[PDB]
């Protein structure tokens, strides 16, 4: 019974119920729970996800020690999440030296150099998105953004991760990679059923599939994510490689469409920001000019708009590292086995570092005010050696969509637009009611 | 499904059934399974304890690399065995740096210096054993050795581990440490139920107890094992210390009585060895002289008799280390997660190193022939930094019993003496039928 651990350490927090710990406080959601705890417990508190003790920290230096200084020595891994099956070779799930090999093998694929060779490939789908937007524009009636953006996020993945060009919004039959579409609550209070479903062949990812991917990869041994990984420690195995693109499809999909929905909701409800961004868009790219890699990395107000939306909506919500051994960081003692948690959502909306945190103010990241931001309070992609490996790709993918989207259309709220936006009560950080807006052709 | 691992590595072995692996081959027992496998597969083979892949090695250099060379780097831990409860602080169960601290904290207690301060304390029970033997000697009828030796092994533990002096054979009511008295088969094919019974408070050791020990240890904060540990990295905690003596009581009990039963069975069926040992006993200790520390370490034939019995009956049977990372030792590749097993029983009875291995021949360890023995074939106490930490204590404890036992009595087989001795079909290495012999007063 480790429920007395934090009170044995003099660490405040909510009192854990036997078995459950503090998981019943998730009736408000992961984000609201961390906000309340950050408000009433101070810089550090502890809670129990079932029997698993979790230590939350909000100190920048302590976060720097966890994410960067003592990454390879102590805080190398995240905690296990469920029956992983063969997906234990995924870079986000691999641990210790086995992860170190994967990160070193996959680092070249996400260079700024490889990113520029992909800009024309995904700008092609920045055109396809407008093609499906002009449809729901002269039709003159609101649009569910997660459909067109979800189609866009699906089109870019497939062609960048496999070279398979599709119009996912206009070819819904061909299910090339439909491989994506009350468990994890139980699996947490009951982490002992994780290895049960392992031997049971029960995978959290639909396991009867993959078989289509490895056998369709048999088509690739004999510019995209696949071809960049084949060229390559020892080389990437057949299966090991397959696991990465699956983690790439999961990572590239739900993230792109949800954030793009968050950005467009902010832009529509802040037409001044939308107009100022559209002017910078029109200025840098005169006369609906095609966006390029070097142009995207010049639109300063676009970068500020993206970074501020990710501050309000860090879709990962939390950062977690497992304490591999009894250590003593920045003045306090962390026992082995404790999950160290960094509440990115709570920190991003902390008045100790942000003025009017609920306000969408892109000028926070201006070249005047950007230098005053602590790189460990603002962690939408994490930090350290185990940060978001596809950060530059994700930002470039979303910016290339927003430019072509705003080069042609302006967006306004509707009677159906959920104002204010309510965040999802589940665990992914999406809009409760999906975002619907009016799309006017310029 | 890791059952294709060894055939993917070009490693011979028995074909694993789904779920079960090769555990159905344990109908013969752990020892017979390793003997057959060592006979038909060569130096190295692989099998599956359920889904857990186990690699067996019989090469001395490879054993030296596993037990000694790459102990702290790769092969630091044994594999988990079941729901451990609070017994994860036991030195035999602790892992990595947490074990490194315990071994360094408990190393002084098992010095040859601390052992001499305990010789008079346990020689007192070498007297009590004869006291209960002279009873079943003038009564003139056979004796179940595991009762008097089990009583002896219980008396020495209590007084050395707690200073509590009892005659366990004559005070059976006072259950001071009765804390000792179709699961592990299931727990192996189903290693996923290990953490189930953890949250269920189900401990493999009777958990309602301990409470008598920690609260009776409350009696010790304010020469024995307890007092030697209190004097003491950071110090040993209250609970951490309690877990050690429990592992000490388990380790000191079933081992001492079973081996003493093995020794006396060998001595009775080899009266020449018994007579030659009794002569050396009479010569070094004239006229039933009291044994001392310095005398025990002089009886060369006693040491050879003990070492040869442990060759025929290494009660631990196997040596196991977990492969913590993908490594390449002495020419072959060991993937992370594979349990590396050293069959001590199979190696001790290998004609490649032992002539007439089934024969009890104490002269194998004579100062002429002792030097020809490989320290990694003969591993009754293991080897390397994680060998049997109570080796010198166990040997001294048994030798001190045998001397006083043979200073007064000679032992002969009976009509009930199971000749030849059949080994147990369970998993502890004990006689199938308990050893019963005639005890004659000299
Ligand atoms: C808006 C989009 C995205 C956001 C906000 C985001 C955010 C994050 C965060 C916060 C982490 C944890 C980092 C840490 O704990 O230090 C992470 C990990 C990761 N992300 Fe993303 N991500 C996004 C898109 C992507 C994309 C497009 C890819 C790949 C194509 C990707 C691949 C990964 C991987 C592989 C990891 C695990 C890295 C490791 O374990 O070494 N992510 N991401
Ligand atoms: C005839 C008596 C005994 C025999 C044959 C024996 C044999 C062994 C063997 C083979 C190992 C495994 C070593 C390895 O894997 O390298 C071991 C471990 C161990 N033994 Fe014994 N043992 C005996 C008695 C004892 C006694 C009397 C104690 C304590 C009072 C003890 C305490 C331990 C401990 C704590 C370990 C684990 C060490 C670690 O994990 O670091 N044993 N023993």
């Amino acid at each position: 019974h480790s429920h007395g651990l934090f009170k044995k350490l003099g660490i405040p927090g909510p009192t854990p119920l036997p078995f459950l710990g503090n998981i019943l406080s998730y009736h408000k959601g992961f984000c609201m729970f961390d906000m309340e705890c950050h408000k009433k417990y101070g810089k550090v508190w502890g809670f129990y996800d079932g029997q698993q003790p979790v230590l939350a920290i909000t100190d920048p230096d302590m976060i720097k020690t966890v994410l960067v200084k003592e990454c390879y020595s102590v805080f190398t891994n995240r905690r296990p999440f469920g029956p992983v099956g063969f997906m234990k070779s995924a870079i986000s799930i691999a641990e210790d030296e086995e992860w170190k090999r994967l990160r070193s093998l996959l680092s070249p694929t996400f260079t700024s150099g490889k990113l520029k060779e992909m800009v024309p490939i995904i700008a092609q789908y920045g055109d396809v998105l407008v093609r499906n937007l002009r449809r729901e524009a002269e039709t003159g009636k609101p649009v569910t953004l997660k459909d067109v953006f979800g189609a866009y996020s699906m089109d870019v993945i497939t062609s960048t991760s496999f070279g398979v060009n599709i119009d996912s919004l206009n070819n819904p039959q061909d299910p090339f990679v439909e491989n994506t579409k009350p468990f994890f609550l139980s699996i947490t209070v009951f982490p002992f059923l994780i290895p049960i479903l392992e031997v049971l062949n029960i995978c959290v990812f639909p396991r009867e599939v993959t078989n289509f991917l490895r056998k369709s990869v048999k088509r690739m041994k004999e510019v995209d994510f696949l071809q960049l990984m084949i060229d390559s420690h020892k080389a990437l195995s057949d299966l090991e490689l397959v696991a990465q693109s699956i983690i790439f499809i999961f990572a590239g999909y739900e993230t792109t469409s949800s954030v793009l929905s968050f950005i467009m909701y902010e832009l529509a409800t802040h037409p001044d920001v939308q107009q100022k961004l559209q002017e910078e868009i029109d200025a840098v790219l005169p006369n609906k000019a095609p966006p390029t890699y070097d142009t995207v990395l010049q639109m300063e107000y676009l970068d500020m708009v993206v970074n501020e939306t990710l501050r309000l909506f860090p879709i990962a919500m939390r950062l977690e590292r497992v304490c591999k051994k009894d250590v003593e960081i920045n003045g306090m003692f962390i026992p082995k086995g404790v999950v160290v948690m960094i509440p990115s959502y709570a920190l991003h909306r902390d008045p100790k570092y942000w003025t009017e945190p609920e306000k969408f103010l892109p000028e926070r990241f201006s070249k005047k005010n950007k230098d005053n931001i602590d790189p460990y309070i603002y962690t939408p992609f994490g930090s350290g050696p185990r940060n978001c490996i596809g950060m530059r790709f994700a930002l470039m993918n979303m910016k290339l969509a927003l430019i072509r989207v705003l080069q042609n259309f302006s967006f306004k709220p509707c009677k159906e637009t959920q104002i204010p936006l309510k965040l999802s009560l589940g665990g992914l950080l999406q809009p409760e009611k999906p975002v619907v807006l009016k799309v006017e052709s310029r």
